[PDB]
């Protein structure tokens, strides 16, 4: 429940995940507050991932364990739900590849206002709005809402002809995630 401090100031800010001894259905949770005073338009997050491990379960497709879960990313002024559900591999070829079929299936939900070019997400909101919403920045520009990230292992429920949750092929895989988060200028540029 202990919030993460993301300072803006900072060269790279990255929040990684080991995903380990799961089950379908097990959720993670993290808030991230920002501190900063740079001109900061954007935050604007990408995902990375590695390290899978089988660790003795069926599965060996690192891509197949990865598109198991899901993210929903929100920030809090009402709560403005950025990404819902995610998935995983999608939000990977997004935001990592800037590969125009998965962002496809995340433009299935998400507001294209929180969609940057590159194929990253922005999250740094002001009452729910981004920065450039607002009519110029104040002499002293205002905190950045509080990020909550969720990240679910979905849960399938679907049995094979044999009787059994197809879904066990997973059980055991372990693999790693890594968040980065990027200030931009107003340019759009990297700070």
């Amino acid at each position: 429940f202990a919030s993460g401090t993301l300072d803006l100031s900072a060269k790279e800010n990255s929040a990684s995940v080991n995903l380990s001894n799961l089950k379908p259905g097990d959720k993670l949770t993290k808030d991230f507050q920002f501190e900063n005073s740079l001109a900061i338009k954007e935050v604007l997050m990408a995902l990375n991932y590695g390290d899978f491990k089988a660790n003795g379960g069926s599965n060996t497709s690192p891509e197949d364990f990865l598109s198991q879960f899901e993210v929903t990313l929100l920030t809090v002024g009402p709560k403005n739900i950025i990404l819902d559900d995610a998935n995983l591999k999608d939000l990977y070829l997004m935001s990592a590849k800037n590969d125009a079929a998965a962002a496809e299936k995340i433009k299935k939900q998400i507001d294209p206002k929180f969609l940057n070019a590159s194929g990253k997400v922005n999250v740094a909101t002001i009452d729910g709005k981004t920065a450039p919403e607002y009519d110029g920045v104040p002499k002293t520009p205002t905190d950045f809402d509080q990020v909550q990230m969720e990240i679910q292992f979905k849960d399938d429920k679907t049995k094979d002809e044999k009787g059994l949750m197809v879904q066990n092929k997973y059980q055991g895989n372990s693999i790693k995630l890594q968040f980065s988060f990027e200030a931009t200028q107003w340019n759009g540029l990297t700070i």
